[PDB]
């Protein structure tokens, strides 16, 4: 599994982990410092843009979501849920958003409490934050897992590490100036 040597590979796959392609684009990148989104708990996060042409990654995500659901059933039993009844992580950029960067892409909102490791093409840690930013292309490690919290339930996406591949045009961020400034009275 993963980057293991084929001869010495683990007996079982990690069914819930997916590493996205080199054509993955980062949106709303919060990998160097964590932030609160809509008053939520402060977390590292990124919206990972997966081209609709990346069938290998999409198929891997679909299989991982199913495996997450199955692992949730193995933990606590009961009947498998109807997928229309729960929150699922692979979102459609063409119909759920109105942003040009999202056209022709699926997206996943990945987050973690702890910081990701952010590395270059040679798998060395990146020592200049200006190399990774919203709009660049990077592989992202993702782990899918069952959850229930905040009035929602389904399958969530944990953010793992990030491997920068190539520059892209910078993307604008969320409208969060009120986190820095007060009304001047």
């Amino acid at each position: 599994k993963g980057t293991e040597n084929l001869y010495f590979q683990s007996n079982a796959q990690n069914r819930t982990k997916v590493v996205t392609s080199v054509n993955t684009r980062l949106s709303y990148f919060h990998g160097w410092e964590p932030v609160s989104i809509n008053g939520g708990a402060e977390k590292y996060s990124v919206s990972v843009l997966i081209p609709k042409t990346d069938k290998e990654t999409i198929n891997a995500i679909n299989a991982a979501v199913d495996a997450a659901i199955e692992e949730g059933i193995a933990k606590f039993g009961g009947k498998k849920p109807n997928k229309a009844a729960i929150k699922l992580p692979l979102r459609d950029g063409d119909v759920e958003r109105d942003d040009e960067a999202y056209k022709g892409h699926y997206f996943v909102n990945a987050n973690s409490k702890t910081p990701p490791q952010i590395v270059d093409k040679a798998v060395r840690p990146i020592l200049d934050r200006n190399e990774v930013y919203s709009g660049c292309y990077a592989r992202v490690s993702l782990n899918f897992y069952a959850f229930n919290s905040n009035g929602n339930k389904g399958v969530a996406c944990g953010l793992g590490n990030i491997q920068k591949i190539r520059d892209g045009e910078p993307l604008g961020g969320r409208t969060n100036a009120a986190d820095d400034f007060t009304t001047i009275e």
